[PDB]
């Protein structure tokens, strides 16, 4: 016979949420932080996941702030951002893994599997130390919120961040080019992220266009049956979205989440809260409907692996 277990439903709505996040999710709705105005095609679309893949190649664009944008080309900004594109800098890349950080990769033994892609993508503090059985012992790219680059003192201090190319991205006004954002950031970085530069010339360290999670979140509020909270994606979903654009494969882990699905938020925190998993703040429940839609792998893979694989922009149709 066939078996029966449970992965992500794809049509996960606010009506499935726990009370409590539905809540939440309701008062992020009410408080409209960053002014958002959906004026799109409007809440709920159909697309095949070749189509969808293809609407969200076209629609996303990856790039990351250069010495051409205002006010990046002004003097005290002279010699800051990295001479070479992070396209340059960065493969392209034939297995990539995006590495999550849910509570849920505690002892789920991927170390190995995530160390055997060509590069890895870990998000904002996540260690290595005291965990690579189970998260594996590379990092090549690490994608962090400005808010840990502006408050975690540790920041510009523990060795972690030192390893591979990194990216720092900022949440801005809905529809806000660079030059806006710029004087309005959600949290002042700038100072931070020069202090970086000043320590590592060497490693490579990038900013993302402000534009880039809000075209993210158009497609999302598009997709979704519903209102979505309107706040930027996770850091978690622009990774995915980043690596599809440097790379053939992506593996995606405990995004979608395995048998081993936890209230304990983080695998290097041990403080429990399902919203981490489900979302509060960001519109991760709409994220993972779309990751399962466009996932390419069997229902078993997800079950005992936590594993999604997306195919990477380069392999696309039309
Ligand atoms: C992600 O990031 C993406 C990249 O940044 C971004 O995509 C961009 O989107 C923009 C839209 O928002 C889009 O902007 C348009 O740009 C047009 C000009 O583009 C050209 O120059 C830019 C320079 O930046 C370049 O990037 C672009 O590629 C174009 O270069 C052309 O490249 C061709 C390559 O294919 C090349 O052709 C090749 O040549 C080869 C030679 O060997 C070979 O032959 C190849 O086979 C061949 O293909 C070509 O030579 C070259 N051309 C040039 C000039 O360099 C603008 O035209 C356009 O402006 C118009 O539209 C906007 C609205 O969109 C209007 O506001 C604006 O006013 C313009 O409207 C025109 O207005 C004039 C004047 O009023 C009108 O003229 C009248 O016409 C009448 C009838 O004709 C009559 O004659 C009257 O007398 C005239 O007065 C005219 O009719 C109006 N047009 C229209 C349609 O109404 C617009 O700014 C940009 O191009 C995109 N970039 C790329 C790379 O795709 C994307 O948006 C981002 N994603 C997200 C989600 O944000
Ligand atoms: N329990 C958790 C914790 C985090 N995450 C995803 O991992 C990214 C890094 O925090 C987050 O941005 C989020 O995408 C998750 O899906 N589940």
């Amino acid at each position: 016979p066939e078996a029966s277990f449970q992965v992500w439903n794809k049509d996960s709505s606010s009506k499935n949420l726990i009370p409590r996040l539905q809540k939440i999710w309701k008062n992020y709705l009410s408080m409209n932080k960053y002014k958002v105005s959906y004026k799109g095609p409007g809440p709920g679309i159909k697309f095949s996941a070749e189509a969808l893949r293809c609407h969200l190649r076209d629609h996303v664009n990856v790039s990351m702030v250069e010495v051409t944008d205002f006010p990046f080309n002004t003097s005290e900004w002279e010699g800051y951002l990295p001479k070479e594109s992070i396209r340059t800098k960065a493969g392209p890349w034939g297995r990539c893994a995006v590495v999550s950080s849910a509570g849920s990769l505690k002892s789920s033994q991927l170390g190995r599997e995530i160390d055997d892609h060509d590069a890895v993508l870990r998000f904002n503090g996540a260690p290595t130390a005291n965990f690579q059985q189970d998260v594996g012992t590379k990092t090549t790219i690490r994608l962090m919120n400005s808010q840990l680059v502006t408050t975690e003192k540790r920041f510009l201090k523990d060795s972690l961040y030192n390893e591979g190319i990194l990216i720092v991205w900022d949440p801005s006004v809905y529809h806000s080019d660079i030059p806006k954002w710029y004087q309005n950031p959600d949290y002042n970085f700038f100072n931070n992220y020069k202090t970086y530069r000043k320590l590592h010339p060497n490693q490579p360290f990038y900013i993302l266009k402000p534009q880039m999670p809000w075209e993210l979140w158009d497609i999302l509020q598009e997709i979704s049956p519903e209102e979505i909270q309107p706040n930027p994606p996770s850091s978690g979903m622009l990774g995915i979205i980043i690596m599809m654009t440097l790379c053939d494969q992506v593996d995606i882990y405990e995004f979608l989440p395995s048998k081993r699905k936890t209230d304990v938020c983080y695998y290097y925190q041990k403080f429990f809260d399902s919203a981490c998993t489900m979302g509060a703040y960001h519109p991760l429940l709409y994220e993972k409907n779309l990751v399962k839609h466009l996932n390419q792998g069997t229902d078993e893979d997800i079950y005992l692996l936590g594993k999604a694989t997306l195919p990477g922009f380069r392999t696309i149709h039309c």
